DNA sequence: TCTAGGGTCCTAGGACCC
DNA sequence: GGGTCCTAGGACCC
């Protein structure tokens, strides 16, 4: 009962449907983000310009302090959105059995397929080609027996390439598998690990599961199991959106209520439209709002509320902005709904 | 250099129920 | 005292 599983990934996929929709970005280094001056951080970057150590997640201002000819494009949602759906299509071509964990990524469980022969590995193949043809998009992709494993191979072989692991191969790739390449272990958790000596899958194999409960709950129970190639989530498929928010950070810490309020007003109708989209009746299940102070505390209010409301939202942003800001200045206002449930 | 905006999932205490 | 809902907040992903 091996499961065959596949993570297909595109590469640079904000930036790779920006040189395809303009050639004269190819060459040069680029990326999506927000200026520095408005306090920006960047989405992702091309190959030219991650050459020069721009990455995700890093602000803008680093990204130009290392790369100074970094063009800056603000992002085309809906053109990533479209190669979304398309790359979607694909898929189901091959199999139902697909869960999408963002635009540009998606697991598939092929197990099942009496496509390309059954070959996990050419079906994944023939995922990467097509994507190309039909939408000059590269994709990478990972085939390995469980969810995470198939994760991490995706990476192993970008751009435009795949990588494979059988379940022989497992406990040699593992041996050496740092934990931080363990999706779910991030900077944090890394570090508590490395603080005792823990950098490795190998270490861990070594501990002891019940201390590894103790000192980390339901989490040193996936670490240990993950530690040994152990991963029985299955590929869902039928996973719904549970909340939407709307935020935006000023390009400086305001003061006072009035801008908060003016904040609002102009964030409101962009929760309305989007919510719109899937709720057309407006009926959710929580608001609330957000606010995120000059000490980068960021502290949220929302409660029970049957539909979407701005007065709500306004009075529940005065009674937050007045009990919790202590004088501090406020560079974050947010919306947000949690959606009904079934 | 100076730290986004779109989300998911998990934890933890009190309320509330039984 | 165990479920589960409610609200707040953190870690992590993309
Ligand atoms: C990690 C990350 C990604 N994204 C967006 C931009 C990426 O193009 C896109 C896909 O995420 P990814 O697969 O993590 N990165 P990538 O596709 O640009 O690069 P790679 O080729 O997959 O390494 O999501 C952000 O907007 N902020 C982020 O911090
Ligand atoms: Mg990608
Ligand atoms: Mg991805």
């Amino acid at each position: 009962g091996s499961r065959k599983i596949i993570h297909v990934d595109m590469d640079c996929f904000f930036a790779a449907v920006e040189m395809r929709d303009n050639p004269a970005l190819r060459d040069i280094p680029i990326a999506i983000g927000g200026s520095r001056e408005r306090r920006g951080v960047i989405s992702t970057a091309n190959y030219p310009a991650r050459k020069f150590g721009v990455r995700s997640a890093m602000p803008t201002g680093m990204a130009l302090k290392l790369c100074p000819h970094l063009t800056l494009l603000p992002g085309r949602f809906d053109a990533y959105k479209e190669a979304s759906n398309h790359i979607r299509e694909i898929f189901s071509r091959y199999t139902s059995r697909i869960e999408p964990l963002s635009l540009d990524e998606a697991y598939l469980d092929v197990t099942d397929s009496v496509h390309c022969h059954g070959s996990a590995t050419l079906i994944a193949q023939e995922i990467r080609q097509t994507i190309f043809n039909e939408l000059q998009l590269t994709a990478s992709a990972g085939v390995a027996p469980v969810k995470f494993l198939a994760k991490i191979a995706s990476d192993m072989n970008k751009p435009n390439g795949q990588f494979v692991i059988t379940p022989a191969e497992v406990p040699a790739f593992l041996q050496t598998l740092p934990l931080a390449k363990i999706p779910g272990v991030g900077k944090v958790s890394a570090a508590k690990l490395e603080a005792m000596g823990l950098r490795t899958c190998g270490d861990v194999q070594k501990c002891d599961l019940v201390m590894l409960l103790k000192r980390f709950g339901k989490f040193g129970r996936i670490l240990w199991e993950r530690s040994q190639g152990i991963d029985e989530r299955d590929v869902n498929s039928e996973r719904l959106r549970k909340s939407v928010g709307v935020e935006r950070t000023m390009a400086e810490d305001i003061h006072h209520w009035s801008e908060c309020e003016a904040i609002i007003e102009r964030l409101y109708p962009e929760l309305e439209r989007r919510l719109a989209k899937v709720k057309p009746d407006l009926l959710i299940a929580r608001q609330g709002v957000k606010l995120k102070f000059d000490d980068f505390q960021q502290t949220t209010q929302e409660h029970v509320w049957p539909r979407l409301n701005k007065a709500d939202l306004i009075a529940t942003a005065r009674k937050t902005w007045d009990e919790r800001r202590g004088g501090r200045g406020v560079r974050l206002v947010g919306l947000h709904v949690t959606l009904l449930d079934p």
